[PDB]
């Protein structure tokens, strides 16, 4: 498995080339009518509120599953709840992703952040950005003395 020795950066995960293709992936992950639906009805959201998808963020050269990541987080409660939870171990590894990752918590903390996090509130009132930023900063004091 190995420790997390140092990150920073290593060979081009496939989310750093630039090409014209919409992400299909996604899609192709499950092949399920849910899967479609959720992701197409999300990205038109998240656009008419002035915050759509650019490029995908990349964890151990897989692509961050968006649909499955919201799954996880949502059945958990929601953003701020996981944060409060510091449970994100759990998160990781519903993604087969490796808990070892130095920053792994807080990087999906981040990009859930920006683009998974709309929606759980619209939809179902989860998490407010008030609370959230509570939460942020008490997971920010766990570091040093």
């Amino acid at each position: 498995m190995g420790h997390h020795h140092h990150h920073h950066s290593h060979m081009p995960d496939h989310g750093d080339w630039t090409y014209e293709e919409q992400f299909k992936q996604l899609y192709e992950l499950d092949g399920d009518p849910k899967r479609k639906e959720f992701l197409d009805d999300l990205f038109s959201f998240m656009q008419k509120r002035g915050t759509p998808v650019n490029r995908i963020p990349i964890m151990a050269k897989q692509v961050l599953d968006l649909f499955m990541l919201y799954v996880l987080v949502t059945e958990k409660g929601g953003l701020v709840e996981v944060i409060n939870k510091k449970l994100w171990r759990e998160i990781t590894k519903g993604l087969n992703l490796p808990t070892s990752i130095t920053s792994a918590a807080f990087t999906l903390r981040t990009q859930y952040m920006k683009y998974l996090y709309p929606y759980e509130c619209e939809k179902r009132g989860l998490s407010n950005p008030n609370e959230l930023q509570a939460a942020i900063d008490s997971n920010r004091r766990e570091g040093r003395r």
